[PDB]
């Protein structure tokens, strides 16, 4: 047999662990003052982009750290003056808990370009293109890269046509580039490779492809290679320091398996071996926040990404019949097919995950919960299949809610003013929109932090003297 | 363009929980009443062949758990009835300190055969095909699989053509299959590639190879991928739940990646599952023995292994000039060339090593150990290249003996009846050929051994008890 691959050339690549590696491997809890001495090596290894915000870095930041995130942006942006940043943003939803006004999206991405941000990866649990159009064309407003998010996932209706459909979309409502997210590492090897091609191949070579790929399930780092040789333009890694179980592949691993290849990634193996060492001598302070897991290919059997998985479990333990749980697991992809398959991510996989408990509980959907029915009647967007007409409408009967199909930003009222009047009231406010975007995300957190702010950064990490007194 | 691959098929998997696995992540210290609760299910898994033998395992039974090899292994072959048991066993010096009359490698591989050991992975830390002579014909007569073992490492002088040379003499020393031993993870994937293809390219599709990759440097898993489309006929893996870092790809994750790709690994997934848990729960009690580090790229800038590196490290801060570490770095690469390139692994490694240090310290070559001398004299077999023989003359000048090019078991006696007179006068023998084979083996340590044999088999490991009181 022949297998067609691409021709021979560099390989960008995308290092992670300034935020998604700490997000993944231990809570986001990450100190600042543990990150800096590893700037200027990470600003000299030669990467494509420097993933450094977004995510559940600005939450962590304000609810564990009393760091200001915006102040954490505008000193990555002064210690790393030669690289691209980039951050995860999830659409109309920002970095927060519901859906803004397109007026918050606008100011939002204003201040993240204005504060140095080069790239941004938008994206949307429930695969939903319009949910991410407005914050797309304020990227590209703000002159700066915008890159369309696809949550790659394992469903019935999920096929490359499919994602190559979703890709059109993407690049319609002008997306510099594709990102092909896979946090539960499901994306087996020849499916990275044919939905690569398949997409480089209709839209063209010159499409620019970013693939995030984790390495919970152990089998991506080989969908990487396969990646790379249906011509992928990046891939995202994480310093080998920081890497692998519910992490990434590690950088210096993925640069150097393509000796030879005739693919290549032109990055400072001596610049990488600093970053390295920086990080293993401060990833033990953190010991109260790993994972006890490297690798688990159970998803691809249940389907049910494994924090899902003990979500649940936890959940039933909670009502002493917690031994249905067998039975729980049979009802999910029940749940999730009555949803339109949408990927098991934040918020789909936990509200999904809930309602699947009711049912084994309390009859199949005999009562449902405030979420579900909102997902149901489409208040998050659409799904990617179609939804149980049956139980969409049993959960407008259950709630009293009206079913809308379009986009969910489109009957919201201008908020920012509110906002603004509301945290001008707060101790500690300093009167910027970026304090103002702060409490609009995050309302319940926002009086405290401001209050404490003047403290200065805090770490929740073991100090070189309790690592000490303990081992 | 094109990247032939081979034709659809069936991948072969050998899992190594229960020998390489434990005693790569866990010093061997692995317990057997830890181990055999996994059995059946191993045994009804689907694999190749389970490698549950050799190696250090000898060696940590006597040493550190009072358990019997023998015992060990005769246990195995009852609970494991339908699967090929396999092991390691490094040639003329099968698992002992020195090269012994082939009298005793006859009895050994007789004696292992007897007890029901199917697979033998024969194999010389100098890739001397010699040394590997006889154990391979023993293994044919007892009627056994004789596996002829190549190690792969990265030098000046090993190329494809080398490997190729080398297999040709594997199989023309009766060889029923070759396998690929890269234990630092040193393989990449387009060498693994072309290394493979070449010996079925030369020798025929019909031969049978075996890959044996660690995952310390973190690309072996994409060289797996690689050697499968080289078409390779089995590939080493290890339950999930006891792999990587210094340990080896996880056998889950392996067989899953195949998925559309034409090639499959027809294994038992719940019956895998049940394995991997098992391990999982056993797993914590061995944390005194874990290493400390995943991922490790660095042996492809020094071709320093990291076991050997710190082994001079710690070697070095006993003379407190350990600050010369930079010099002894830079000396290995100089030492190595002077032996013929030979494969760093024991006891290459540490001897090799060591060396390094006294050059480093007292001068190149002003003084030599027992064994460089020995090794620079033949004495252990024949380098992959050719050794300095400016060197070689000091070394004969140095300590005084006679330098040899031949078979080092040619000038051996015969030695059994002696051990086994030895033997004879050990309180707590049992009179067979087995604990005489102890004694001749480890002449240190069979005579606690064999005096505390009666009180069972231990374990080092925390107890349950322990672990609970502790975390
Ligand atoms: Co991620
Ligand atoms: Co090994």
């Amino acid at each position: 047999r022949e297998i067609e691959v691409s021709e021979p050339r560099e390989v960008g690549i995308t290092e992670l662990v300034l935020r998604d590696a700490h997000q993944s491997l231990m809570a986001t809890r990450m100190a600042m003052e543990d990150m800096v001495g590893a700037c200027a090596d990470i600003d000299a290894a030669g990467y494509w982009s420097v993933e450094c915000w977004g995510g559940a870095t600005y939450d962590s930041c304000i609810r564990f750290l009393n760091e200001d995130p915006w102040e954490r942006l505008r000193t990555f942006r002064k210690l790393m003056p030669n690289s691209r940043l980039q951050m995860l943003l999830r659409g109309q939803n920002l970095l927060g808990y519901r859906h803004y006004n397109d007026e918050v999206v606008d100011r939002f991405v204003d201040k993240s370009a204005e504060n140095g941000m080069d790239v941004f990866r938008v994206f949307d649990a429930m695969n939903d293109p319009r949910n991410m159009a407005h914050a797309m064309a304020a990227v590209k407003k703000a002159g700066k890269h915008a890159q369309g998010t696809i949550c790659y996932t394992i469903s019935p209706v999920h096929t490359v046509e499919g994602y190559v459909k979703l890709a059109g979309q993407l690049l319609d409502m002008g997306a510099d580039s594709i990102a092909l997210k896979d946090i539960a590492a499901l994306l087996k090897p020849q499916p990275a490779y044919d939905i690569i091609k398949a997409i480089k191949d209709t839209y063209g070579q010159k499409t620019q492809i970013n693939l995030h790929c984790h390495s919970t399930t152990g089998v991506t780092e080989v969908s990487l290679m396969k990646a790379i040789e249906a011509g992928v333009d990046v891939v995202d890694t994480a310093i080998s320091s920081m890497s692998l179980g519910p992490g990434h592949n590690p950088t210096e691993s993925v640069a150097e398996m393509l000796e030879g290849t005739g693919y290549t990634t032109n990055l400072d193996y001596d610049r990488l071996h600093k970053i390295r060492d920086h990080f293993k001598a401060i990833r033990p302070k953190y010991k109260k926040f790993e994972s006890k897991t490297l690798v688990d290919t159970s998803i691809f059997k249940s389907q049910i990404p494994g924090g899902m998985l003990s979500n649940m479990e936890s959940q039933l333990r909670a009502q002493g019949a917690e031994d249905k749980m067998d039975e729980v697991m049979a009802e999910v992809p029940r749940v999730r097919k009555a949803a339109g398959f949408p990927p098991l991510v934040t918020p789909s996989s936990q509200i999904v995950g809930t309602q699947a408990v009711f049912n084994v509980m309390m009859g199949e959907y005999k009562r449902m919960t405030g979420e579900f029915a909102d997902i149901m009647l489409g208040y998050y967007g659409a799904s990617p299949a179609d939804r149980d007409p049956k139980v969409v409408k049993l959960a407008e009967e259950q709630s009293g809610k009206k079913p809308i199909t379009q986009r969910p930003a489109d009957l919201l009222p201008p908020e920012w003013e509110k906002q603004s009047k509301e945290a001008a009231t707060l101790k500690g406010f300093n009167g910027t929109d970026e304090d103002v975007l702060t409490y609009a995300l995050f309302p319940q957190v926002a009086p405290v932090f401001f209050e404490h702010r003047a403290e200065g950064p805090h770490s929740v990490a073991l100090t070189d003297a309790q690592l000490k007194a303990e081992a």
